[PDB]
């Protein structure tokens, strides 16, 4: 037997950082959960009990806090790139670092219509994420994403004209509820290293905001022919607005809400045009994915 | 042996309802999870296998959907009261109904600065809840609550002057992070029945909004001496603003964020006035409760 | 306004303890999650920002570890009683301690048919719990429980003869699946204090084992007329076998498995006597409770 | 823009099946959660709103139940292969099916030392899983796994001799607790189609049992130099015992249990040789992975 692939590191490292503006008294907080996995010439720790090649996972944890102390933690694309680069530059035998960051929402509170200087609310479970792969000699690959964005529209979704055969019971519909939890990822063109990532810093927050905006607007405005058709429209627009993105991927559950026939009870009408009360279904759910790139 | 207490019913009944304004085209959605438990002269189903006294839990589920079809589902205090009253009026041998409702957020989307007619976002995991106990001959007892409201302030929290003995290692502090998930309940004066609940309908949404507002403002503005002191200020204000509330209860975790001493690393300063990077602690957590009533 | 009730302390305190037999080399591990809440003359911490009455929750955490170091942690009824007693004896102004303990399973591994001296498996998510209320002048009240015991029987459950009216669609059945997650609590007679709890130490593990055994055997062997009828049989037996128990409470979800009619597909028969494939339902679920005491 | 990759289908399909032996009266239950995703010539559903190419996800759900009715559901490697093959044979334009199955434990109860004919216990949250990729013209690729197997050993784990630099605070140790949740995957050699999978049916359960056995025994008996070294020993043995496996992958969290220094309290000794009470850490955790193949 031989080691074909190996990676190790620290997961679930929770980190908070505060910035205090001394002039204005305004404080801004950031909270993230970080995972760093390393690869390199470490096979002997597996095969020979040779711990000399192991940067202890406890040390990786320390490094994350130290790096957060000495560097900006926003945008997460930049922080992840700094963190990953550190390991390949510091340790000769480490040749790749994989950094995953989940950013948690702390939204400044408005109190009596004014932004509060130091109070925050978790206004959603939506996350902004990054995956950064720093590979020696091969640059920096960054995938940015939003996830946990949960939406519903109560009309202007249709689903008809699908394949019908002896396995099919689903009725065609011209008016249904559509609800999903959005997971969208945009993959950046490869960057040559930290200098290039730094040069593009303003684009990261802007592109996240654009991806969010396009997702929400398209969802709300599309008279949807299917999840497939609507998600394609989203991806197309994002690629159009940011030339440094190579691909956009969406992964969308179709969270079903079923009509409830109540006609057995005193002829009560609650289906089709008369449908008012529905049963949200916890499972099963459709799952629809697509990756869209450039011609 | 004898049956001392017994209750049974249906839990986790998910319900969605849509209202469609035909004039304006605006749609409004409500989604809830409902539990109904009944009590009454049902001992024989336990002791004698006498199912004749059992309103099947499946029938309770049907009843919830039928009631939602025929009645407004908002405010939840009203819907729960209608639902509970139904069971004690319909079944001679059922003498109490306990209705718990969790309302899920579907907040109307703003698209290009205008409210969308039929698109919604789950903008938080915060819930609005009710517990309604309808007891034959004893009226309707309603407890309203908000839960899952997660907040953090990065300064203007202190904790000093506590008991110090041989079990104590905690240092006094004049500047710390304070973060919690708010669970607040207000208990209404007993209502004589549905007519009285109906007479107070406008107060329910108003009081929920006030409780939320007071909670957030007090949290943000109090230079907090402790969780205990700050929560008392909240409860006091709520009781002052709504005379039909008898008691207010808060249950608050203290979600700790610890300083990280980095001085071992190149004399790096990250404690006290120099603290920037903190380690959020998943557990353990302080838990502080109080129930405040009228003099 | 006035403080009507107040309690505070530390939740989610994870604790592990190892016992090492030096003669045999056998090691035994215990892992628990502990919550301790205190009550007493502490109103002024809420109303006057008087922290002098507060035993810091951090100190409560320290106390739990210290107590675990100096005392046996099994049975949990004993440990909880020691822990609760500590607070009321140590602090003059603390008059009640509430201790909740969840014991996690670490079952010794059998390797090649022999018990391993120091290796363990979490063989189930089932818990053994205690709630101990130590109230000055009023003794020690202990409720013991098991929870998270998940079972299913594929036949020998019936449900017929229930009330049928215009809300009823459920068909009577003489053969169904029955599945539940068992939550069972037995409440001990009040104990005068620690000496009395110590005097009964052997009964605690024995009664837990008996409660588990009776639950499983009754479930497996009863040709069940309903959840209500079967659970009553369990409670009756437990009360019969341990005279120091005053009440037994069961809380049982009915986790439904629905038949799937496949007759639309090539006349496939999958209902009634021909039912083989079923759809487990995540929600809603029946919820059935009962508390059984002595005549 | 162009569609680079697309797949869609149904997730979270819960399925139960019962087998009833009419001779012996013994019943055996199987419960699984199934996901099926399809790929093929479906781009136009995304780009042109052409639903004619879509096998509705609701139909996929129906197909799963129908297939479970007409075929054995065990071993899951066989069922997944039947299910995947169905879609590529039935639909000309579908060229790949991806089937993921999670098997849930229903272990027969022993009552009074004898196996019960129809009563079952969920004796662990451990799962047995399969991922089956059926690709037209390319055969059937099967990855089998166990997950959620949670173990702890209280001694006979060491960790010393790792890299020490200015980021390192971790002390070397010759005696620590080791605990993990095992996720292990074995990948089968490619099979040419269903006939070949059928020919190997007995190997599937046998190899799962062997993988479990080797994992547990190695964990219990290895005087572990590190997670890396111990996991390599497991993978090596599995590859040795089943020649039709090409690779074995382990992914293991290191679930840390920290010593608690109690010396501040009356000189209490609870570290090193005197360590009895530990603090299990919920996060962060080490994460160690490796994939082992043949020379
Ligand atoms: O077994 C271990 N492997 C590691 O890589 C490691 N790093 N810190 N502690 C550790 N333990
Ligand atoms: O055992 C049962 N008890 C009940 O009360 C019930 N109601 N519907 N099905 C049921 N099954
Ligand atoms: O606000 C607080 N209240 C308390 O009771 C406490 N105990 N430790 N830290 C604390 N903070
Ligand atoms: O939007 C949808 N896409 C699908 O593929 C599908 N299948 N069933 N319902 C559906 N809705």
């Amino acid at each position: 037997s031989a080691v074909k692939a190996a990676r190790y590191g620290k997961d679930n490292v929770r980190v908070y950082k505060v910035h205090k503006d001394e002039k204005t008294g305004v404080q801004t907080v950031y909270e993230m959960t970080v995972c760093v996995l390393l690869e390199g010439e470490i096979e002997t720790s597996y095969t020979k009990a040779d711990n000399s090649v192991i940067v202890a996972t406890d040390s990786i944890k320390n490094t994350i806090y130290i790096t957060a102390k000495q560097n900006p933690v926003t945008p997460p694309e930049l922080f992840g790139s700094i963190l990953g680069t550190h390991f390949i530059e510091k340790y000769n035998h480490i040749h790749a670092a994989h950094v995953n960051i989940v950013c948690h929402r702390w939204t400044r509170m408005d109190i009596d219509g004014k932004p509060h200087p130091h109070s925050f609310i978790r206004d959603s479970e939506e996350k902004r994420n990054v995956q950064v792969d720093v590979v020696e000699g091969k640059g920096i690959d960054i995938k940015s994403s939003l996830s946990g964005l949960t939406v519903l529209k109560s009309t202007n979704s249709q689903f008809w004209g699908f394949l019908r055969d002896e396995y099919t019971t689903l009725k065609e519909t011209w008016d249904r509820i559509l609800s999903t939890d959005v997971d969208a990822t945009w993959q950046w063109k490869n960057f040559s290293g930290l200098q290039e990532v730094r040069s593009h810093v303003p684009k990261f927050d802007a592109t996240w905001a654009t991806a969010r905006e396009v997702t929400l607007k398209t969802f709300a405005e599309d008279n949807s022919a299917s999840v497939q058709a609507t998600m394609y429209k989203m991806a197309e627009q994002i690629l159009a607005r940011q030339q440094l993105i190579e691909t956009v991927e969406y992964s969308l559950p179709n969270k079903h809400y079923f009509e409830i026939d109540l006609s057995w009870h005193k002829g009560l009408q609650n289906t089709g045009k008369n449908a008012e009360v529905f049963a949200p279904q916890s499972d099963p759910n459709g799952l629809i994915k697509c990756t869209v790139g450039r011609s």
